[PDB]
């Protein structure tokens, strides 16, 4: 991509999370970095 356009994490969940962190409720997004998880909540 080269530019934010798509079904990101943070818009129909939650917040991007890095794989470490409390998820109450993981779903898919699009969150750019690493393994990051889109967590619906912390």
């Amino acid at each position: 991509d080269t530019t934010s356009d798509f079904h990101t994490c943070q818009d129909k969940g939650g917040h991007c999370v890095s794989p470490k962190i409390r998820c109450l409720e993981e779903q898919l997004g699009l969150c750019p970095l690493k393994r990051w998880t889109c967590c619906k909540e912390i």
